[PDB]
């Protein structure tokens, strides 16, 4: 579990949205496994607006950070899972690291700010979803 808070925004990963986030939906792409919902309070996470390809994840399997270098967001396969059939995922950014169902919306750091959210895992692998390119969470 795990979401971001920027503005008056609440980012969360979409197979995990609360019946609160749909009744107060902004946007959603299942494709990217991405919804943000409007908050009533403002956020203070900070959106990263950079390329950077290393950073550091939190892993609540674990209850522990591990720095990781990941790769650029892309169209990567994800296996099915009870949430999705097998599909292309958007967007997404994978590093070597440790990731189990639970572990998703522990958020992913560089020095800019947070770079994106946990998302998939397994084979000794763990994806995150990118939100660096949606440059709306910074405004209104
Ligand atoms: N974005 C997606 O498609 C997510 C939805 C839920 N997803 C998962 O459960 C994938 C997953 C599987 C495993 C494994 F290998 F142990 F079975 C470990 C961690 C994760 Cl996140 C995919
Ligand atoms: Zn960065």
């Amino acid at each position: 579990s795990g979401a971001i808070y920027v503005g008056n925004y609440r980012v969360v990963n979409r197979h995990l949205a609360t019946h609160n986030d749909w009744a107060n939906l902004v946007w959603e792409d299942s494709s990217r496994d991405l919804l943000v919902s409007s908050t009533t309070a403002q956020g203070c996470d900070t959106i990263a607006r950079c390329d950077c390809q290393t950073g550091v994840y939190y892993c609540s399997s674990r209850r522990k950070h591990y720095p990781v270098s990941f790769s650029k967001p892309s169209l990567i396969f994800v296996e099915a899972s009870e949430y999705y059939p097998a599909r292309y995922q958007s967007h997404l950014m994978l590093a070597v690291g440790h990731s189990e169902p639970g572990d998703c919306g522990g958020i992913l750091r560089c020095q800019h700010g947070v770079v994106g959210i946990v998302s998939t895992g397994g084979n000794g692998l763990v994806g995150f979803a990118d939100v660096r390119d949606l440059l709306w969470l910074d405004e209104e």
